[PDB]
C-alpha cells in the first residue's frame, strides 16, 4: 500500500496538472508510468482546437493535490482528490473535486537512462478514469 | 544504483531549484528527506535578508535539472546538474553547471501519511555540498 | 584549457577538501588523480597525531571552492581558490585564501572499472604545491 499509494498520487498529480512551464516533464512522466493505451488516451488531451495546450497554453494553470489513496484489490486502487485553475490575471476558479480509478501493474526496471531516473519500479496504468466527485454533504 | 540515482536526483532538483508556486512542496520534500543537521542547513537558505524567499520571491525563479548520477561507495553518490535563473521581464541567465556530493541513508517507511505519500523507501541525506562545476574543455 | 582547468579543479577541491562522511571518494579520486610521489605526501596527511582524520575527525569540516584556474606552459597551472572551517557547535572559521601550482600530466585511460568511472582521462598531478595568498589589496 506505501508504495503503489505513492505511484498512483504522483500519477494522478502530473497526468491531471498542467503548467506551460514544467508540462514537459509530467507529460513524459506520465506516459513513462501508462500502458500505449492509456498513454494515447493521454497524449489525446493535448490535441486538436481544444488541446490542453491551447485552452490553458501560457494563460491558465491547474494545481492538483491528492487527499487519499487507498487500494482496493489485484492491480486497483481508488485516488481522492481536488483541482483548481490560476490564471495570468491573478485570479483563481473555485476548486472542484475528482475520484480517480486506476487499473495498473508493473512491469519491473525500464533499460533507458532517461526512464530509470523517472521510474525505476516500472509503474504502469493499464486503465484509467476520473469522475467528478458530488458533495453531498 | 536505480533507485538510490532516483532519491539523490529528486532531491537536488527539488533543494537547488525554486518556485514562489511549488517551493512549498519542494521545500517540505527537501526535509523529509533530510537529516535533521541537513534540514537545519536548508531551512537557512530562506532566512534573513538574503533568503531566496526575498532574493527571487516572486520575481525571479531557478529550474535544475540533472544530467548523471554515479554512486561512489557507502552511502555516498556524485551528482552532475545544471541550473538557470528565469524572470518576470522574460530574460534568462546563462546556465551554471555544478556538482553535488551526497552523503545518504535510508531510515525505512514514515509513520504519518503526510510522509509516506511523497518518502515511502526512507531517503535521508545526512551531509551535503554542491560546488560550481569549472568547464575545463 | 577547458579539460585541463576541469581535472586541476576536480584535484584541488578534492584533496584540500574535507568531510568524514564523503572524503573516503575524495581520498581515493585524489590518489586516482596523482603520481605515486604525489600520492605518498597526499596520504601523510591522514598519519600520526595530526592526522587530518585525528584534527577535524567528525567535529570539523573543510570546504574548499576554486575561482580561477589559468594553464601556464606544459604540464603546468596555476590554480586560485579559497577554505573554510565549519564545525559541530555551528560556528564558522574566517575563510582562508590559497594558491596551488599543479605539475601535471595523463597517463590515458585506466583499466579497472574503479578507475575509469572516476578519471578517464588519465589525469596525473606530478608535484604539487599550495601556499596562503598574501591579500595585499
Amino acid at each position: 500500500e506505501v508504495v503503489d499509494t505513492y505511484w498512483l498520487n504522483q500519477y494522478v498529480l502530473n497526468r491531471e496538472a498542467y503548467d506551460y512551464n514544467t508540462i514537459q516533464m509530467n507529460y513524459d512522466t506520465t506516459a513513462l508510468l501508462s500502458a500505449p493505451a492509456v498513454q494515447q488516451d493521454y497524449y489525446k488531451l493535448f490535441d486538436g482546437s481544444n488541446a490542453r495546450d491551447r485552452v490553458l497554453g501560457n494563460k491558465a494553470r491547474i494545481t492538483v493535490r491528492v487527499r487519499s489513496i487507498q487500494p482496493n484489490g489485484r492491480g486497483q486502487a481508488t485516488v481522492r482528490f481536488t483541482t483548481q485553475q490560476h490564471n495570468s490575471n491573478g485570479t483563481v476558479e473555485a476548486p472542484q473535486h475528482q475520484i480517480a480509478t486506476i487499473g495498473y501493474t508493473y512491469i519491473g526496471a525500464p533499460m533507458r537512462s532517461s526512464d530509470r531516473l523517472l521510474n525505476p519500479l516500472g509503474f504502469q496504468v493499464t486503465s484509467y478514469r476520473a469522475d467528478p466527485e458530488i458533495l453531498n454533504n
